[PDB]
């Protein structure tokens, strides 16, 4: 059953923004929540796209594995972190584009469709066109929608190998210690309003894994470290993490 | 090559200690340590034999999986983490001899040392005997030959399954952040004099990958925290690390 907890909602008051966090325990098979509503409104997915993006690459051996290097194409682009060489660890880490748009020509745009219709990855919204598909059909995709999919994911439950499945979760490692493993994707859909930040992903801990997406309102990238910030802030309030 | 570096020595002089630290440069295929000597010096493995035990436990079948719950069996033991269920991945964060022993029990002596000998790790295995031979399946171990193993297990060229090396290289999950991402196991022999303290294991970069292997003179379990805080030290030094 799904409970809401507009408590959570003072983390996002306190920085001035709006937004919605889904937490999901796995052990009790529980849901919560500061807004219903929103958890289930659907939106763009942005770079989260890159976790199946990356799967479906991986199945079908257009990226051999997480060390096979694409070089950068020479074009220099606004994110500097984008004008080097990449490999899938490092095209995750800093949401490189250019990569992940010559991943989607080696694949191909009706297989990428059927592969994330697969899924069940969000709705319907095909077009596009080759490669960066939304216009006259992008798919959107709710908060709790991506805690479906995270959670197949988790448990190797997607249609795709086993081994596309274990990389694609090693690449989206993002903090881990002794308390807390933290394995997620960031996302900030901009082309169309209104402008999303988006966080997906999950936190192991050593008995229990808690789920989670959230995504908030973003005018402007001034405030793309809310996404974590406000988050944690939720995780510590429901004492999953320190 | 192998270049000696003694100014690493201050590192274990500040705490009165003495040990040595060897580093692997993967993109140079260089290799750098305080004391060619003591690197080289074979010592009892203790809880670092965990890597290839886990790799063997499940390339054969007696670890299914990284979920697999191996029941505490009532009986309480002296560290309180041990006295609870755990899975490969707890069990090894806390390096629960009971389940380990449990493995060890399913895999019978025989098959260990061949695997062991097939990974190259150490040398002896079962045809240990006299003097003092009981212990860690007559293994001893050098660091410079913990960095030839675990190079081997970081390109999956070890000969048990990929899927094994990949579910025991998420096992060693120790740290990770914006900076680095450390994989690695820490070790405590006592049984027999001098005691010594290992950590071994790697740190994972953008760009490329630093293998380390330390021990070091632990008279006292007061100081395994000088462990990793002397590693960290040489790795901020040779500024792999902030
Ligand atoms: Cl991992």
């Amino acid at each position: 059953e799904w409970q809401e907890n507009k408590s959570w909602n003072a983390h996002f008051t306190e920085h001035k923004s709006q937004g919605v966090v889904v937490l999901w325990n796995e052990n009790k098979q529980q849901g919560f929540t500061n807004n219903l509503k929103r958890a289930n409104q659907a939106f763009l997915p942005a770079s989260t796209l890159k976790i199946p993006n990356s799967l479906i690459a991986l199945d079908l051996g257009v990226v051999k594995d997480e060390h096979q290097v694409f070089k950068w194409d020479g074009q220099t682009r606004d994110i500097a972190t984008w004008n080097r060489d990449h490999n899938l660890i490092t095209a995750m880490k800093y949401s490189v584009v250019p990569v992940y748009q010559e991943f989607a020509r080696q694949i191909g745009e009706a297989r990428m469709s059927k592969m994330l219709h697969a899924f069940d990855y969000g709705n319907e919204d095909i077009s596009g066109n080759v490669d960066s598909f939304w216009l006259d059909g992008g798919i959107r995709i709710s908060a709790t929608e991506q805690i479906s999919f995270l959670r197949k994911l988790y448990h190797n439950k997607l249609h795709v190998s086993e081994r596309s499945q274990r990389i694609v979760k090693q690449a989206m490692l993002t903090e881990a210690n002794g308390d807390y493993i933290i394995r997620a994707k960031t996302g900030y859909s901009t082309r169309i309003e209104p402008k999303i930040g988006w966080w997906v992903g999950w936190v192991e801990l050593d008995d229990n894994v808690w789920f989670f997406a959230m995504n908030m309102d973003m005018p402007t990238s001034d405030g793309l470290g809310l996404r974590q910030a406000i988050t944690k802030e939720v995780l510590k309030q429901e004492k999953i993490i320190p």
